[PDB]
């Protein structure tokens, strides 16, 4: 995938290693993928495939990444972890919602980041943790 490229569909995507199926309704309050033990207030979704693939790859869990197309029941807002942080605005088109979402499809035709790019991201995040700089906004 290409960073900042909006998916053809305009649809909201959710990358995860959870075993979801079309027709599931997902409510907030599951555990963070980035800070063990943290109970989440939001569901995180995106309109770029690149951000969804990172969500699938970086999600906690055994088993492979999945990307779902989802329909929010309620309001969505910019995800502050990636908005006005490294870049101005929200170029990854990443959002979050306090209300449930429905799983309406599964994206089957994606490929992951090349392995050294995924390893660099993983290593970078462990480093931020080791330095106490991995602040999670939620
Ligand atoms: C869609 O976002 C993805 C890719 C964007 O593509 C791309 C090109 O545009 C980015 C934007 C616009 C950012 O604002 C950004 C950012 O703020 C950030 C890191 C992190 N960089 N490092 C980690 C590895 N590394 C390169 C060295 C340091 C980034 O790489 C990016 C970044 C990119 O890479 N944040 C930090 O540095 C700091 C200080 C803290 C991070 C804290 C928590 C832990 C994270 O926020 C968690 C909650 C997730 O939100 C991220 C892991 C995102 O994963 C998902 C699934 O969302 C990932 C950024």
């Amino acid at each position: 995938p290409k960073p900042f490229e909006v998916h053809e569909s305009g649809a909201y995507l959710h990358g995860t290693k959870a075993e979801l199926k079309v027709g599931d309704r997902l409510v907030p309050g599951r555990e963070s993928n980035f800070e063990a033990g943290r109970i989440m207030n939001h569901i995180y979704i995106t309109q770029t495939l690149d951000a969804a693939v990172w969500g699938a790859e970086l999600a906690a869990g055994e088993g492979r990444g999945r990307i779902f197309i989802v329909e929010p029941e309620g309001a969505i807002e910019d995800d502050p972890n990636v908005t006005d942080k490294k870049l101005p605005g929200n170029p990854t088109r990443s959002y979050r919602t306090r209300e449930p979402v429905w799983i309406v499809g599964e994206l089957t035709d994606w490929v992951g980041h090349p392995p050294e790019q995924l390893a660099a991201m993983r290593q970078g995040l462990e480093e931020l943790r080791r330095k106490g700089l991995a602040v999670i906004y939620d």
